[PDB]
């Protein structure tokens, strides 16, 4: 699971470097924030050894992002 | 594991309904539509005994949903 959670992580990254040419409304950057939030809750989790936590909290993360990402049609 | 999926799945389907009165864009559909494929995919996961990746699944699922519900200032 520490792979599955650390290549998530490094992709939540690069899918993140991809956006910041993007404007985001208020709300489009408090979902950003809260992507963020749980990415660091993630680690957290990873680093105690509490996998199943961690997976949820960065898979979590991945959705708010993936939204915006398919509603600022980078994906599809 | 169980007990956090399915509470997650139940919560998915509540907060799902809470959004039926809200028209939704055609990519916030496909949004919306992608969180009930994860959600079907969890529930595969769940009942073959993989709790890691049923639980990342709902979990993402939540995620696409809750960036859907803080742009429509349902949450905050």
């Amino acid at each position: 699971c520490r792979e599955r959670i650390e290549k998530d992580l490094e992709l939540l990254e690069k899918n993140l470097m991809e956006m910041k040419s993007i404007k985001l409304s208020d709300d489009e950057e408090a979902v950003v924030e809260r992507a963020l939030n749980y990415r660091d809750d993630s680690v957290y989790y990873l680093e105690k050894g509490d996998h199943i936590t961690s997976f949820g909290c960065i898979t979590y993360a991945h959705g708010l992002l993936d939204s915006l990402r398919m509603l600022h049609r980078i994906i599809e």
